[PDB]
């Protein structure tokens, strides 16, 4: 290994955010404490000068943002309730307003976050999973936070993913989350602005590891189409992909790569098919240098590609 | 699931200990607290009553014992020194006084932990990883806890297994530790009254996963004689048991039980070959109730079944 490695929790929680090709990615270290690594260009960071934020160990780190300018991470406190730390470009980072709601959680929640698609107001739409096992959204429409639809029962530690996107012909965002329920297949749940959620789950997945990671996104908005793309960690111990292609639907899945046994996913995506898009990366250990942050890649140049072997501070 | 398997943390550490089969054993709940689950010709306890102590959530579990009459557990700190809950009979549950020593250990170490064999003094030998990734030895002899000896470098965060028995035909202790070194390798160092500590590692294994739970027992100790188990989880997701039989040395290894994604184990035994025995019981997590500890048992009568499905307090 390296001392940066060392650093980094095995099985810790993993999120990331991008405008384009500008990243952050998020880790805890082996204190309880939330790290930022970046690539601009280059890759840096993530050292004990870089925390922005500590939280119970253990805990799930997801975020989202829009673009660089802001941002938002989220976690559990020790107390096991929702918190949140902010960066807004030209403030730097705070405290999130979440805290104070005291949202409580179940201690194994995991918790997944948008900001919603297609406006320029800060509309955030963060799920986690209360004691009763149900999945729980919870709203931030700019006065103040609130629980939004509850989207009842899944299995208890369930992994959360979850993508906004809006259609053009559209006048409102649209959301998809995914998750597992007790007899441990993948499924979605749906959100359209006309129809609001629909009532039925879809599976994705027959049946998948007991608490298996679960990461998403979306990119190609148009007219009443999308691409989804859908990570877990699957009984061979390897990331697998799960594609909706306009169309086609859900029409495929395979591995990816391989991980560690537990470890945990996340994914970013920018650009689309038009554009000589889009572009994936995906995060995750696998044990490089035992402890450190790995990446892989998906590019129309190079298809797929591990990337960084280690994230800094490895 | 069940409200009561959802106390229990997921990859939680898990020790355990007995005399004949009186079987106590040692979980993490979602909380931090460990707490004792209790077999006396029935399974009860593990709920939020048998708390014998806090440790920081994520913490390994390590236990010894002579028969129940004194039984000592060993976790880490919020600020990573070895600390330790004892019981002895008469007196009850205490802080024990490792956690005066404040020895410091890397964030990632894992514990084990044996009563020396064939005396009745308290002679306390515990492994943990120093921050270096050497794993040192510390003892306790009734004149307070010291540093003992250290035996080289492992890989950052390999599990410890230990064990002691008295070869008859001798006149004090052996020791035997099992760990994982930075070439993925499973090793084997060996302690003996009448040699010290060989200076040689053999190899038990020739590649598991990074950071496996390694966990290790002994039972029919006679004349220059002795036989050994080994428990670890491999690449397959299962427990795998590796074999040390009087006359053949090391000799069998095979897959054992399924369990899920980076569990931890634990093992206990009694009885010999010679007294229609031995008996075996490892606990692990396989998936039950989720988040639930199980058992496996091996007798003379029946060998190789699962035993209790879910622990309480599932
Ligand atoms: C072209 O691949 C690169 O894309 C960058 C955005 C970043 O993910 C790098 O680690 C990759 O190697
Ligand atoms: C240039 O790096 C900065 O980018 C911001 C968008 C945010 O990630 C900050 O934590 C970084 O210091
Ligand atoms: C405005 O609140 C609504 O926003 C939608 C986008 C969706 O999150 C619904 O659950 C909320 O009730
Ligand atoms: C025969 O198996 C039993 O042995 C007991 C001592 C204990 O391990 C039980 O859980 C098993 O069912
Ligand atoms: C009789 O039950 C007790 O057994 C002792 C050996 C010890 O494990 C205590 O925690 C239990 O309450
Ligand atoms: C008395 O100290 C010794 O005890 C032996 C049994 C063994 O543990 C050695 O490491 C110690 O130097
Ligand atoms: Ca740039």
């Amino acid at each position: 290994s390296t001392p940066g490695a060392q650093q980094v929790l095995f099985r810790t929680g993993i999120a990331a955010v991008n405008s384009t090709n500008h990243l952050r990615v998020y880790f805890q270290d082996v204190y309880g404490s939330i790290r930022e690594s970046l690539y601009e260009g280059s890759w840096a960071n993530g050292t004990e000068k870089n925390v922005i934020g500590n939280a119970k160990l253990g805990s799930p780190v997801a975020a989202t943002s829009k673009e660089l300018k802001h941002i938002r991470v989220y976690t559990l406190t020790e107390g096991n309730t929702l918190q949140e730390f902010a960066y807004d470009s030209g403030t730097g980072w705070y405290n999130g307003g979440l805290g104070g709601a005291k949202f409580q959680v179940a201690p194994y929640s995991c918790i997944a976050a948008v900001f919603l698609a297609g406006t320029d107001a800060l509309q955030l739409r963060i799920y986690a999973q209360k004691p009763d096992n149900t999945i729980q959204e919870y709203m931030w429409n700019g006065d103040g936070w609130k629980e939004g639809t509850n989207l009842g029962g899944a299995l208890p530690g369930t992994g959360i993913g979850a993508t906004s996107f809006r259609y053009t012909d559209y006048n409102g965002p649209s959301i998809r989350i995914w998750f597992q329920t007790d007899d441990l297949k993948l499924v979605q749940r749906a959100y359209d602005p006309h129809k609001g959620w629909y009532p039925d789950l879809v599976t994705i997945f027959d049946r998948a590891p007991p608490r298996t990671a679960i990461a998403a996104t979306s990119f190609g908005a148009g007219n009443s189409s999308i691409y989804m793309r859908i990570y877990f960690v699957n009984s061979d111990n390897t990331i697998w992909q799960v594609c909706w292609d306009h169309g086609k639907g859900y029409h495929d899945k395979g591995t990816i790569t391989p991980v560690i046994q537990g470890s945990e996913v996340a994914i970013i995506s920018w650009g689309s098919f038009a554009n000589n898009g889009p572009d994936l990366r995906l995060y995750f250990q696998n044990g490089t240098y035992i402890s450190a942050v790995s990446e892989w890649v998906w590019n129309r140049a190079h298809g797929s590609q591990l990337g960084r072997s280690a994230l800094p501070p490895a």
